[PDB]
């Protein structure tokens, strides 16, 4: 239960960081 | 309370699948 | 243990909502 989750947790936390550097990036090139 | 959990990490493995789909196509779409 | 996994879950759900929030604009911003 407890592990299973926090393997997920940091998996779903890792892909969210990068997620919102491209996005960030994103922002860059149509405009700000 | 675990499956509570089970339930919101549910909802944000999904809720991620759509947004980075989202994203890779707008990446696509805008280009330089 | 289950507070950490907890807060954890809140990081996820905040920033989740702001990067929604943000692809949703530069999509209307790009016409998509």
């Amino acid at each position: 239960r407890m592990k299973q989750l926090e393997d997920k947790v940091e998996e779903l936390l890792s892909k969210q960081y990068h997620l919102e550097n491209e996005v960030a990036r994103l922002k860059k090139l149509v405009g700000e």
